[PDB]
RNA sequence: AGCUGGUUCUCCCCGAAAUGCAUUUAGGUGCAGCGUCGUGUGUUUCUUGCCGGAGGUAGAGCACUGGAU
């Protein structure tokens, strides 16, 4: 009983993965946002 | 701008590198080394004992070459 209502929909577990917000706080992808310090790759992309 | 600075909430698990080659190359980067996660394998890793191997260092020596009372 109590049929499917639109507030009962949930995705299959593992379907949706929360984004990775780099640059917020130091207990996460911190100040460098996973880049290191002062290289060509600390500001730019190196072509393959 | 191969350059300088800045990049904001939390906790749980693991956790390095500053080495090799090459480089209009040396404070940069490519590959390899070292980290992590997923998947397959499952003791293959590592330590100690024993066994089979090649050597030319420490030491020693003058048989070769050289030095030398």
């Amino acid at each position: 009983n109590n049929p499917l209502k639109i507030h009962n929909l949930r995705p299959a577990p593992g379907a949706k993965t929360a984004k990775t917000r780099v640059g917020r706080g130091e207990a996460s992808k911190g100040k460098t946002a996973g880049r290191g310090t002062k290289g060509t790759k600390a500001r730019y992309q190196v072509p393959e």
